[PDB]
């Protein structure tokens, strides 16, 4: 469960940094 949530955050930040 914790892994799933973190995933959404990971990609989120990744997108921010072009």
């Amino acid at each position: 469960s914790v892994k799933e949530g973190a995933q959404r955050k990971w990609a989120a930040l990744k997108e921010k940094l072009g």
